């Protein structure tokens, strides 16, 4: 459970970065 | 602290999910 | 490590709040 939490937190971080990038490129183009 | 943090991770995950759904909507108008 | 996990969760939540505020500005002008 400790390590499953840690991996969820890593995926959240990666997902959020992917959002941040979509968010940016919708802002542009 | 454990289930508090788990609850806090669950809330972020669904807020992020909302964000990704609203970004995709914005994408299509 | 617990305190490191919590700081990472705090930072994720700040970036999410920031992505949410940017998304509202894009939705609504
Ligand atoms: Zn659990
Ligand atoms: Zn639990
Ligand atoms: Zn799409
Ligand atoms: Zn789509
Ligand atoms: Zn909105
Ligand atoms: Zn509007």
């Amino acid at each position: 459970e400790w390590e499953a939490l840690e991996k969820k937190l890593a995926a959240l971080e990666s997902k959020l970065q992917a959002c941040e990038k979509k968010l940016e490129a919708l802002e542009h183009g």
